[PDB]
């Protein structure tokens, strides 16, 4: 981004020969249907498709509307699972999904640490905070994932759960 | 996506031309409102004589829909058989295929030459990449003749490419 590609969504795995117009018709339907939309008219305003790699881009009019129709991830159109995905080149501002962990054994130390939230997927971002006379760790950190969706998984996947004597708190930091 | 604009003629009478025929489908499309536009909807006749027959191609999907609907219809006397080609699909890209976990050096040639083996393809794409240009390691393709899908999925599926292990499926 930073700002970048606000209005538009990656569409995956669309119909066999289905229409740029067709398309369009029927997010503009769903949006309504759904109740969406939050303004009289049509929220898409165009739809790019790529016959020969089967995806589209669709252009929303605002920025709520996009981020909206992502819940429609999923949903089957002429027999198929539509994939609905941020365009590549969108990014959410820096710490809007920022973690903390707590809980961590104290002797533990980065790379260790790293391994566990790893696990889910890579990160953009990482410290495990440490008493800089002694180079100690304080048992606690901070993190961010690349892929953004990964961050609610790894609250799921490690929130409460026990590590040793301890029980981690995974949650966002804000 | 191709058989889903042609249409099967039978019973067609002896001596008939392909523009004829052409004028016809034409005109009968015209009468009925079954058009999706101006213009005319068949762009082409093909006829055996000797096997009395002919192919229909239409400019449109519907189009060719709606023609059927002219089966029994009368022309210079005799009453037109109207059917889908054999090879029409229904439910269109069911036999496209999937083709996973390939060495990731491997060109469009090189996995074209793996998948030709079994046929000639109708489409073809291998995943790269935008900013790099290198393969993700899989591929997408349909043969020309959908009934050897299953003959590659047999043959291809869980075979060993060196390094790694092939899936092969429909992509459904």
């Amino acid at each position: 981004g930073p700002l970048g590609s606000a209005r538009r969504l990656y569409v995956g795995n669309i119909p066999f020969g289905i229409t740029e117009e067709a398309m369009m018709d029927f997010f503009n339907a769903q949006m309504r249907l759904g109740g969406l939309t939050q303004a009289p008219g049509n929220p898409v305003l165009a739809v790019q498709i790529n016959q020969d790699k089967n995806f589209a881009f669709l252009e929303f009019r605002s920025v709520d509307e996009t981020t909206q129709a992502m819940a429609f991830d999923g949903i089957i159109f002429q027999g198929q699972s539509l994939k609905i995905r941020r365009p590549h080149d969108y990014q959410p501002l820096p710490g809007a999904h920022k973690l903390f962990i707590g809980g961590l054994p104290n002797y533990l130390n980065d790379d260790q640490v790293k391994e566990l939230l790893t696990s889910f997927g890579p990160l953009k971002a990482f410290n495990l905070v440490k008493d800089s006379a002694t180079g100690l760790s304080k048992g606690y950190a901070f993190c961010e994932y690349v892929d953004i969706n990964v961050t609610d998984q790894a609250i799921a996947g490690l929130n409460g759960m026990q590590l040793g004597d301890k029980k981690l708190l995974v949650q966002r930091a804000s």
